[PDB]
């Protein structure tokens, strides 16, 4: 159901807000919190398997999560995509088996395999616009079920070019078929992102992924012409300080007492199970 | 490495201390923070991918997270390995494969496929001790390294049975060739585990898992006799309450701001994916024409 | 769509046939030759793994293959589930996980886990007939489109127990709701399955294996009663002993000069791999 | 054990010979047959997934069979390891990956990612000098074990160039650390390879492929200088042979008897996988 709910969510008023996961688990806390699809996130994918952001894990690994969350939760999963695993060739093959996987959207930025992370410093290079619209062809051509959505990710203010350009290469892939265009940036300051917003005079939706320039609120960002906001990382790192802080505690006092209270109960954990379904079914049919 | 540290730590005075992690970074934070080894948790892994703790995994996803943790990390990792996922047979095979991976050690339960997670209200059914006993001597005869452990976890007092017959399967364990046994209890108070502990007279080490009893502190169940703690799914607890009171806060203020202070840096993650030295080896070998 | 197609082929006359594969690529030569679908076989992926068919690989590597086979050929995937991988719990996660992957039907046999391949000699032990149809009420339960099919198969006769055990287990089974039962035996005469077929009055189709009562036709099969014919590691059977060959072969000849004009051309198995549609998709995507 | 095997094959006199599989069985029968090792080829693998040879399986779908082959043989495997699945920090985190798994050598061609089959025709990219040795580079620090093995593969004749720069790219391999180096080539003669080996005056040893150039021998081969000859897909194209042939008689004659005497018995193929061990552990331990 993943791309017709997408579709809708894309049809209908309002702003859309998708929450970063790396497994089923946090798929499903995102979807009882009351996110409207979830965010497939390369980095806290990555993060997760203690590895760089960087195409080190492969389309294997990292579809492996998206499609098991996206048959965990009844929202669209958006995946991040890298560069889309190489030329359009595998971009084709990349659509293929996420569209298969029920993944409702994919996300191919505008650089070269492997991927360089937004955060690595200093000026970087981007793919060629003739070369990266081959790419959004190939996977609009690739797909099967129309509401497939091809969302053209453009890093040219994070590698150092200016607006003119981030523009420039947005229409570009807008022309070239891309659903969506998300456009990022690193600054504290929301208004390059604004900037664009307020300049971008094509139909097709933007997306936007305020990690550093976070002090701008969904609402703003939808008033000013974005359509999807994108949190994408915020449920890893707030693992990160929890688990950590909950291990140096144990160690420290010799015993959990002290934070069996501030912690999940392990009802919780077998609610978030479905262990009520499963009992059941136990009850049911296991004989 | 893993199978030679789990036995100094074990051949050493002292009281080790595990952690249940279900992905590399868990076993990596917990190494961060000091813990002797990761105990790769049924309950953690099955939970991650939102199923049941009930054999729904198969043995190659659960063996998939706790190989990777145990190349992702220098302390040696201590699986949940079920009953065994299947008859003795399976156990060699599962045994084959772990060992290879880098675990360090196995522990299987004396129950029936598929397992039944121990918090399951009412009496549980248990393995028989002649099937058992088989299923430990079919895993030490597997197994290539003698340093590599194979666990032996008693559900008599999860299942309903007294002390005596707790004791008894032990024992029996113990003979057929487990190198450790862990005696497992779902009450909040310690002593049937501490009344475990004092009749334990065999050489072989004993492990416990004071999830319900948790007012006992490491030092004080050393004290008594248990040789391994295992603290098996707090940090999986910890992180639920965290990610869902963080998305909740975002929905509710309509951005990230007031949990930024709150939530591991950027460039915390920058250091526990590795950056340093990837960045350090792409300064030293990526170059062009 | 797969169950979509395995439902047609039920409800149109004539005989199903289908071939055993342990990979896409063997799908896809069954495919080309004919068949009308695919057997994902115990037997063929365990061997080609170097390992016994006893639910020693997992459902997660044999469902890899099945849904890998799936989406890789027109023509439907019948899955040979081993006994359902645990009890009736492990049952329905294994329907939800094959029917999304476009499996056209599973196959589950009413034995204990873990399996024992039907050619191990000697008494074997059934599931009860409860138990058993328990796990396929599950099954039917679990499922999503109706067009996906459960087929109960029977190993009353592989264990030891006569025909009219069989027979009351295949009518228990349907009854709960299998969409089909298979019915095997391992002699070298096709009786005990003839004779099934006899006394079989439920609508349901009966599936065969005539893998060592080999002598009886597809079509004298089907005259019989039959309406699935399954072939189901003959690929595999007839690879071992070409590959084996060839080995031998090359290190005798101390070179392939003689082999050649027996092997496939390296251009067949392009084709096989769709190099033209990729080669043509290069030419249309990739620029600089 | 592989690694160190695969370094008492080069040190011992005579001609190494391996031979391409796509799964353990492959392996199984190659060991079998009497071969010193495995190619874990990526045409073959490719293939039985029914999927173009171009870096379209990924790194995690390659290892999965190189890895299990290594395991269920007691010869070493030789990994046919494309470009390196990226840049030099891909190659690292591949090298610790295979090295991980038992196998003995991993053999990167010294093109850009995503390759292309040798097979391909016209003019094909090289990746520059500089770079690919960057990837060697990189692959002997990742290395723990000093036995394990990098194979420079060298495309250059693949690629439409002359000896002298397949020469050249060799010579600056070897210096970079490779172990040994491939020189692969696709003419129905065999004397640009016979040409190249008497070129060759460095002391790091010679692999060959003579899939195309295939009436010359092992023993030539070895004569004229190379240590390590490679039956790469022979094994695959075998099978797809004689499959399709038992399919086709099989669906025109109704039944299987014309071929029962010509195909393994079901008692081979219970020995291939271990059932006499396997029906005696279960008479010792299951109870
Ligand atoms: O794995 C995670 C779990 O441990 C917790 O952190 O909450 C969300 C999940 O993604
Ligand atoms: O996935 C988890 C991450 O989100 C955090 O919770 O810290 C530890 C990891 O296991
Ligand atoms: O899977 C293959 C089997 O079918 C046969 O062809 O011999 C070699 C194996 O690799
Ligand atoms: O992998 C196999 C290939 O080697 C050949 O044997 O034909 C059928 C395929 O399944």
């Amino acid at each position: 159901h993943g791309a017709a709910q997408l579709r809708a969510l894309f049809d209908a008023p309002g702003t859309v807000r998708i929450a970063g996961a790396h497994n089923p688990l946090g798929a499903r806390l995102a979807e009882r919190a009351g996110f409207d699809g979830i965010w497939s996130s390369g980095l806290e994918i990555s993060a997760s398997q203690g590895l760089p952001d960087a195409d080190i894990l492969t389309m294997t690994e990292l579809l492996g999560v998206a499609g098991s969350m996206a048959s965990a939760v009844g929202v669209p999963v958006v995946a991040d995509c890298d560069t889309g695993y190489g030329n359009a060739n595998n971009v084709m093959h990349m659509v293929r088996r996420y569209e298969a996987a029920g993944i409702a959207a994919v996300t191919i930025e505008d650089k070269r395999f492997p991927k360089v992370n937004s955060f690595i410093p200093g000026r970087q290079e981007l793919a060629s616009v003739p070369e990266f619209c081959g790419r959004i062809e190939a996977a609009k051509d690739a797909q099967r079920d129309p509401d497939f959505m091809v969302i053209a990710r453009i890093e040219a203010l994070i590698a150092g070019w200016d607006l003119d350009e981030a523009l420039r290469r947005g229409e570009a892939y807008a022309a070239a078929g891309a659903d969506a265009v998300l456009i990022h940036a690193k600054s504290g300051s929301p208004q390059p992102v604004l900037d664009f917003l307020q300049r971008w005079h094509l139909p097709q939706p933007v997306v936007v992924v305020p990690t550093t320039y976070h002090t701008i609120s969904a609402a703003e960002l939808g008033a000013a012409g974005a359509k999807m906001v994108v949190y994408a990382n915020h449920g890893l790192r707030a693992g990160i300080q929890a688990v950590s802080q909950t291990f140096e505690t144990i160690l420290k006092d010799g015993r959990t007492t002290a934070i069996e209270d501030h912690i999940a109960p392990l009802t919780t954990v077998f609610d978030l199970q479905g262990m009520d379904e499963f009992q059941e079914n136990e009850k049911r049919f296991v004989r």
